[PDB]
């Protein structure tokens, strides 16, 4: 099961500003789309409700400490250990945010898709840092930029770097 980081964020790694995205980038959100299409998506309470709605076409998968929070049209797990069960026969998912459901994944992450916008935003919740010299690109494309879709913008796509033995 590959788990895969899937991430929007700015030049300071801005992913939020009071719950929500500080730009609008439909293009980008296509590419999401399009990227994580039969896959489970999986993300915080916070961040599910900062959308107001649950993506067609994908396994909604949302994390809370809450025993009694339910959502029609999602499935609700309660830790690490309850959401690689429930995607056990899973061959990618892809954690869709939330600073802390980052860090819950991030012992095992093996995919980073990260999308980068050139310009700093206002922000109050970052993409966690990481050490990059245990990751390798492997693809990146720059992101259409028009009326739209304001700023500029560059998917990048990152697997871990074998190390070479002494
Ligand atoms: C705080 O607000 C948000 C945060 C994130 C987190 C996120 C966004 N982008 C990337 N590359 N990584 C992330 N972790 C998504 C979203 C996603 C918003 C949103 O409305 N969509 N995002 C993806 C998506 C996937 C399947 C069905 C529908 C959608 C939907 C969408 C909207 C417009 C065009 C195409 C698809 C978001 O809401 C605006
Ligand atoms: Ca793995
Ligand atoms: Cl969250």
């Amino acid at each position: 099961m590959i788990v895969s980081f899937m991430v929007a964020m700015d030049e300071n790694r801005v992913i939020g500003k009071d719950n929500n995205l500080p730009w609008r980038l439909p293009s980008e959100l296509q590419y999401v789309k399009k990227t994580t299409m039969g896959h489970p998506l999986i993300m915080g309470r916070k961040n599910y409700e900062a959308i107001g709605r649950p993506l067609p076409g994908r396994r909604n998968i949302i994390v809370t400490r809450n025993e009694g929070y339910h959502v029609e049209g999602c499935e609700v797990a309660h830790s690490v250990e309850e959401v690689f069960e429930l995607c056990k026969n899973e061959e990618e998912i892809f954690i869709f945010g939330g600073a802390q459901i980052y860090d819950l994944f991030l012992p095992y992450v093996d995919k980073l898709y990260i999308t980068k916008i050139h310009h700093a935003f206002e922000g109050d919740t970052f993409f966690p840092e990481m050490d990059m010299t245990n990751w390798k690109e492997v693809f990146v494309e720059k992101g259409l930029t028009d009326e739209k879709n304001p700023y500029t913008y560059y998917y990048h796509v990152y697997e871990k770097q074998q190390l070479v033995p002494r």
